[PDB]
Order: C-alpha cells, then sequence, then structure tokens
C-alpha cells in the first residue's frame, strides 16, 4: 500500500528500496537487507505533508503576525496557515474589520478573510434597521397576507407597519 524510496546502504553500498514512511513521520532509520526501515513521528515545530522517505521533516513557518491568526496549526501533517480573524480581512499586508453596512443597507456579498463586505442599498420593499458588517435587507412584513393594511409605509431602513 504505502510507497518505497531507493536507498544506498552506507556499509555494503546496496542500492535497497524501502518502504517510505506515512505523513506526520519522517524515516529515523533506512531499511538495511535485513531490517525494515524504521519511522518516527515528527517532533514539535515540524511537518511532513506526504509519505516520505526523509530523514527530518520541515520546520514550521513562523508564528502568525498578530492581528493574524492560524487557521491551521503547526502539526505533524501540516505547516500553520494564517489568517485575519473573523470580522477581518487581508488588507495592504495586514488586516482590517469589514465595512459595516448603514441603516438602509445591507450585505451584498458577504466579507471573508481575503475580501471586504460589500454593501447594498435596500431594494424597495426590503429595509434594514441597523448598522452591521453581516446582516442582509429583509423584506416588508406582509400586510395584505396577513389581511391587514398597511397603516404605515415602510422606508429603506424601516418595516411597514401593518393595520
Amino acid at each position: 500500500l504505502i510507497g518505497t524510496y531507493r536507498h544506498v546502504d552506507r556499509a555494503t553500498g546496496q542500492v535497497l528500496t524501502c518502504d517510505k514512511c506515512p505523513a506526520g513521520t519522517y524515516v529515523s532509520e533506512h531499511c538495511t537487507n535485513t531490517s525494515l526501515r524504521v519511522c518516527s513521528s515528527c517532533p514539535v515545530g515540524t511537518f511532513t505533508r506526504h509519505e516520505n522517505g526523509i530523514e527530518k521533516c520541515h520546520d514550521c513557518s513562523q508564528p502568525c503576525p498578530w492581528p493574524m491568526i492560524e487557521k491551521l496549526p503547526c502539526a505533524a501533517l501540516t505547516d500553520r496557515e494564517c489568517t485575519c480573524p473573523p470580522g477581518m480581512f487581508q488588507s495592504n499586508a495586514t488586516c482590517a474589520p469589514h465595512t459595516v453596512c448603514p441603516v438602509g443597507w445591507g450585505v451584498r456579498k458577504k466579507g471573508t478573510e481575503t475580501e471586504d463586505v460589500r454593501c447594498k442599498q435596500c431594494a424597495r420593499g426590503t429595509f434594514s434597521d441597523v448598522p452591521s458588517s453581516v446582516m442582509k435587507c429583509k423584506a416588508y412584513t406582509d400586510c395584505l397576507s396577513q389581511n391587514l393594511v398597511v397603516i404605515k409605509p415602510g422606508t429603506k431602513e424601516t418595516d411597514n407597519v401593518c393595520g
């Protein structure tokens, strides 16, 4: 199942086909004609992403620069991965809070760790009564569908009042 790699045995010069070691480990001892290769777990701070025949694991990258945080840790199988925290997006070599769409506007495109929120003015029939970087405009309460009349029209900031 697991792959193999060729190794020149030091003592004999024999070219051997040894078993690769699984990701998360490295070869602490190559095979010989009479012994299986031995694998060991990557020490803290290092990793290997695939089956390998290497003698040392790779060092993880440096700690994330604040305000960036880890979305993946430095672990036996993975190098740490950094990202702007939720509510922020990667901007000019750093992190910036997402745009807050004001009342009368709503989120058109959700903000991510690399792209800012996209706001749009609430379309007729919808409203947003709170400042927010996540909420979309909401549809008016349907008066008719409640056998009521609109006693007070809504705006892009407020729901219509039914009665």
